[PDB]
RNA sequence: CUUUAACAUUAAGCCCUGAAGAAGGGCAAAAAUAAACCAGCGUGUGGC
């Protein structure tokens, strides 16, 4: 229903969202050298603006929804779990035109592909108990 | 996909002496060699 040029957008707002939170700068700036210097032909512009505006302003709003669910963990709590989570519960708080399942299944594939062998099954969680929290009707 | 993965470690000898896995050697193979502290010789002169 989708064609790639959303998962190519969420995959580099997944990489530029992982070079801000570990280099720690100005989101500004770092987004103007990832869209002026890298492959955005096949990236969607506001999906990647809408996404990386909403990641910065409801950083503390997702941290504080993250703090309840650091607990259980073996290890401590990683960055690149950590950015997939935020984009993830940001998937599924405010955004309209992304459906629920859809948005889950995005989710699930970058904890996959991204996360570890062995954490998608911790962001699979975290999903499952905060998603229909936040959206109790799941669309 | 519902709440962090991982048990690894496969190589260096043979023989003799020795109470031993205490110690002493040879051989098949080789990179590389401050301090306290006893105490002549060659010229001249002259002489005999």
């Amino acid at each position: 229903m989708k064609p790639a040029a959303r998962r190519r957008a969420r995959e580099c707002a997944v990489q530029a969202l992982y070079s801000w939170q570990l280099s720690q700068n100005d989101i500004a700036d770092v987004e103007y050298q990832f869209l002026a210097e890298q492959d955005v032909k096949d990236v969607d512009v506001l999906y990647f603006r809408e996404l990386l505006a909403g990641v910065a302003t409801n950083t503390a709003y997702l941290d504080g929804l993250m703090k309840p669910y650091l607990s259980r963990l073996l290890e401590e709590l990683g960055q690149v779990e950590k950015a997939v989570l935020r984009i993830a519960l940001y998937e599924l708080s405010k955004r309209s035109d992304v459906p629920y399942k859809v948005a889950i299944n995005e989710a699930i594939e970058l904890a996959k592909s991204f996360g570890a062998e062995d954490s998608h099954k911790f962001v699979n969680g975290v999903l499952d108990k905060a998603a229909p929290v936040i959206r109790p009707n799941k669309k």
